[PDB]
């Protein structure tokens, strides 16, 4: 009869390991007595906690499963089938308790018991991911949505959790103005703990953090020179779009970006917003930041980079873009944008997924790779980059960069991993395209200016495109300009088919513009049998001069243009520049301080086009071995290169210390997107890129060359929060819709949902709001679109908890982990006025 001894020492909450006054399958508790060393019933002390599952079970079948399991762990030989009597099971459990206590004494610890109990727990369906099925296509197989109104978990109640309020669906109804993306333009649950960005208190906290990032130097190091200048908005299509008005309002109120282009261009901030509706929405919102040109990205991808037999026609390079470049003669383009072909995730982690799925692990889930899978995949990927026939990696990267780097009316963004290997130490190894890219970047400072014309010509058995910049001061082909128009401008010629052959009578006649009659040109880049040859000066290309005729036309023939197939080129690339630019010729233009008057902040004119963004990291960089390999230490050492390349905006990796849970790629390669503490920029320990002091130094080094530095602002989610919390939860898909056939619907669930209360969030959270409301009261007077109300700065978030989150990815804890009385279907509880405990533990 152990029931008397094992009864609870008392009903005080302090006697149990509870979470918000609920018990869980893994809760331990203090009994009245302990069977010391298996032999002597002895009054417990405060240290004498033991698992609830040693003395209590939720039903007879769970007691059987516990006995059979613990017998196997403890070398007790008997197993019990379903016909076993209640008596046999109770005796067996008491025998088990006996052995447990001999073993606690012999081994001087209870950690072993912690481990066997937790392992037992995970064998039960009600306590593992089996009761969290069916799964759905969320990246981590499912989400849990926290209930707004629940008497069981009133501390996690909310009046908000307004979901899927993307730019397209900001008002809860698809916007009728934007029709190129017919969906609702994104979805609320992406990864990990999903932050409730419709909560006005959470919105003020995202503004606090934005302000922190943009005064990072002032706040952390007292150095007005180590501040981030601009931001990237991460995962726009997964958060409430009110944040876009908040960040734009902040840029305007704090930095004056709406006053003149000099101010806007010193703080040029971008969105990562993939819906086609996001660009026109951002334009109507005031061009307070710029978005990607996703159409053009797709055209470069399918016209140039795809496997030969999947490759489209070339005309989309001209017309399938935010800007039709057939004839782009505008002083200011209709909408600003940035343009890229690959980014740290886009067309990098997808290709690693393709490799693993095809050759290594065919059941890999989403991008939840292991480090071992990644390393094996890189063996296959790095070979493929060097081959002429590529199975998995991009073709024609140089052709894509020649268009990106000469196009008018978009800021190009160069991806770090197109110049340096995607894996390996920062900047330690150059790709085979590094030299072609660097030559384009340097020629771009010197030659790329004026209006643009693109032509598509069908020739021989295929087609080419030609792309011309007329030179600084000539927006149209008829403009004559002056001396510097004459020595600037560029022509790019491309084909995308290696069997391209011209007839003997074919000509590609290219109008260079009226500044360029009767003139010597020389090659910048030519395709060759094995690669691409780069010419770094007029002299280096001295045997290869050609001329324009009376009319300002260069004319090309079969002798110049044919299709090749080599590691760099599948098709054709030729680029020519006018002879005789001075060594330091620079055709870029600085922004004006004249006041803006069109109601837009950022303007796609010659000053914005003079800019180049560099996305300065790869997800798959190796981990540093020593101080000198840290990314931020290496950026500071090589700041001269970025300036030589004309980089004007350096997009650094998010700098938050990474969590290490491994539940998704970001927290396996620790890029900085999966983090527990938003304000921990290499402060508590190094991030992947160095210490907070290395970050300070890289930002100062970039500033000493006039280069602006972008903070990646990541409001969508947080990972691996250290403290447990009980919520009332429903299994939902990535939009928040309840999953059909699930067992978890308004049922209690223990999430990892609170931050420590003692980290950088606790020090800075809400710390600037008083100052922000004094200096910029207009930020706080907007009534935000999704909620209809202003931000609410009256509460500081020093500790995150479930009330500020929409939900979480499913955790594999099971539908029944919070314990219940099966007889009455009522949760056990330790709240003092309302205590409800297993009867056999309080009244044996
Ligand atoms: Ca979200």
């Amino acid at each position: 009869s152990f029931a008397q001894y094992n009864q609870v020492y008392s009903t005080d909450a302090a006697n149990f390991e509870h979470v918000d006054h609920y018990l869980t399958a893994e809760s331990w508790y203090r009994p009245k007595y302990i069977l010391k060393d298996g032999k002597t019933w002895t009054q417990s002390t405060e240290k004498d906690f033991r698992p609830l599952l040693m003395t209590w079970w939720p039903d007879q079948e769970t007691q059987r499963q516990y006995v059979n399991y613990m017998n196997a762990q403890l070398g007790i030989h008997q197993t019990y089938n379903t016909a076993t009597s209640p008596l046999q099971l109770n005796l067996a459990a008491q025998t088990i308790q006996t052995k447990i206590e001999e073993k606690i004494t012999a081994e001087k610890n209870t950690n072993w018991l912690r481990q066997t109990i937790s392992a037992f727990v995970k064998t039960q369906s009600a306590w593992n991911s089996d009761s969290e099925k069916p799964f759905d296509d969320h990246l981590q197989k499912g989400a849990l949505l926290y209930s707004n109104n629940s008497k069981l978990t009133s501390q996690a109640n909310s009046n908000y959790r307004i979901l899927n309020r993307t730019p397209t669906n900001q008002t809860g109804k698809k916007d009728p103005r934007y029709t190129a993306d017919r969906t609702i333009g994104g979805y609320e649950f992406l990864l990990a703990n999903d932050v409730d960005n419709s909560n006005p208190v959470v919105q003020a906290e995202q503004l606090n953090w934005l302000h922190f990032l943009m005064n990072f130097g002032n706040i952390y190091a007292n150095d007005p020179d180590a501040n981030f200048d601009s931001i990237r908005v991460d995962a726009v299509d997964n958060v409430d779009a009110d944040l876009l008005q908040i960040a734009g309002d902040y840029l305007k109120a704090a930095k004056g970006i709406h006053k003149n282009d000099k101010a806007a261009n010193d703080h040029l901030s971008i969105l990562e917003a993939w819906s086609y509706n996001d660009t026109p929405y951002l334009h109507d919102d005031g061009d307070n930041m710029i978005n990607m040109d996703n159409r053009l990205r797709l055209s470069l991808l399918y016209s140039l980079a795809k496997p030969l037999n999947q490759r489209s026609g070339m005309n989309p390079l001209i017309t399938n873009s935010l800007v039709n470049r057939t004839d782009d003669n505008a002083e200011t383009a209709a909408v600003p944008s940035y343009s890229f072909i690959r980014a740290h995730d886009s067309e990098v982690q997808d290709l690693i997924r393709d490799i693993i799925k095809a050759e290594i692990n065919p059941n890999v889930v989403g991008y939840s790779f292991t480090m071992e899978e990644i390393k094996k995949a890189f063996e296959i990927y790095n070979k493929d980059l060097l081959a002429t026939e590529k199975k998995y990696t991009h073709y024609n990267t140089a052709l894509s960069y020649a268009l990106l780097l000469t196009n008018k009316s978009s800021v190009p963004r160069v991806y770090y991993g197109d110049m340096f290997t995607d894996d390996g130490q920062y900047m330690a190894h150059k790709t085979i395209n590094y030299e072609a890219i660097e030559t384009l970047l340097k020629a771009r400072i010197k030659y790329v200016s004026g209006g643009q014309a693109m032509r598509n010509q069908q020739v021989g058995n295929s087609e080419i495109i030609t792309s011309v910049r007329y030179g600084k001061g000539a927006l149209k082909a008829t403009d004559t300009g002056d001396r510097i128009t004459r020595t600037s401008g560029v022509v790019v010629i491309e084909g995308n088919n290696p069997s391209l052959r011209l007839k003997a009578s074919d000509r590609v006649v290219v109008n260079m513009g009226a500044a360029h009659k009767n003139q010597a040109y020389r090659p910048l880049l030519l395709t060759t049998d094995n690669g691409i040859k780069a010419y770094h000066s007029d002299q280096e290309a001295a045997g290869l001069v050609r001329y324009t005729n009376d009319r300002g036309e260069l004319i090309f023939t079969a002798a110049d243009i044919k299709g090749y197939a080599n590691p760099q080129v599948s098709g054709y690339l030729g680029v020519w520049v006018p002879v005789g630019a001075a060594a330091d010729q620079d055709v870029r233009v600085a922004a004006s301080t004249a006041p803006s008057t069109d109601g837009k902040s950022v303007h796609q004119n010659a000053a914005l086009d003079s800019r180049v963004m560099f996305e300065g990291f790869s997800n798959f960089q190796a981990f540093a071995t020593k101080k000198e390999e840290y990314t931020n230490v290496v950026i500071a050492k090589n700041v001269d290169k970025f300036a030589e390349w004309g980089v004007t905006d350096f997009e650094m990796a998010p700098q938050y210390v990474s969590s290490t849970d491994g539940s998704f790629l970001d927290s396996v390669i620790q890029n900085g997107y999966a983090f527990t503490d938003r304000y921990d920029l290499g402060i508590s320990k190094p991030n992947k890129y160095g210490t907070a002091d290395d970050l300070v130094k890289a930002i100062k080094a970039l500033h000493s060359k006039g280069i602006k530095v972008m903070a990646d602002w990541v409001p969508d989610q947080m990972y691996a929060l250290p403290e447990k919390e009980v919520v009332t939860a429903t299994r939902v898909d990535k939009y928040g819709t309840p999953v059909a056939g699930s067992q978890i619907k308004n049922t209690l669930y223990v999430v990892d949902g609170k931050s420590s209360g003692k980290d950088q969030q606790a020090k800075y959270g809400g710390a600037f709001l008083e100052e922000l409301q004094a200096k910029y009261p207009e930020l706080f007077a907007r009534k935000q679109i999704s909620t209809g109300v202003p931000m609410d700065p009256s509460v500081k978030i020093k500790q995150w908890s479930a009330k500020y989150f929409n939900g979480t990815n499913i955790l594999g804890r099971g539908a029944g982990y919070v314990l219940k009385d099966q007889a009455t279907n009522t949760y056990f509880s330790l709240v003092s006025d309302n205590t409800f405990l297993p009867k056999s533990l309080v009244n044996p």
